[PDB]
């Protein structure tokens, strides 16, 4: 369970999971961005199936996915 943290107001869990299937095989992945009562958090959580998958895409979290970077962290 590793956090994402600078999704867009327009992020989905299928780009910003499959940006992150690039790292390894993602069991789960989501968007915190409540664009529909104002909670739009541009941040979501990504779930990679093994801790590999999740180490490597922490050893660079110069991510930028929807045009933005994000704040990896252990979901």
């Amino acid at each position: 369970k590793m956090f994402i943290g600078g999704l867009s107001w327009d992020t989905t869990k299928k780009d910003l999971k499959d940006y992150f299937s690039k790292f390894g095989e993602v069991v789960d992945c989501t968007l915190k961005l409540d664009p529909i009562t104002g909670r739009s958090r541009g941040f979501g959580f990504v779930l990679f199936k093994e801790s590999e998958s999740v180490d490597k895409v922490m050893d660079q979290k110069e991510h930028k996915l929807n045009g933005k970077v994000i704040d990896p962290k252990r979901a």
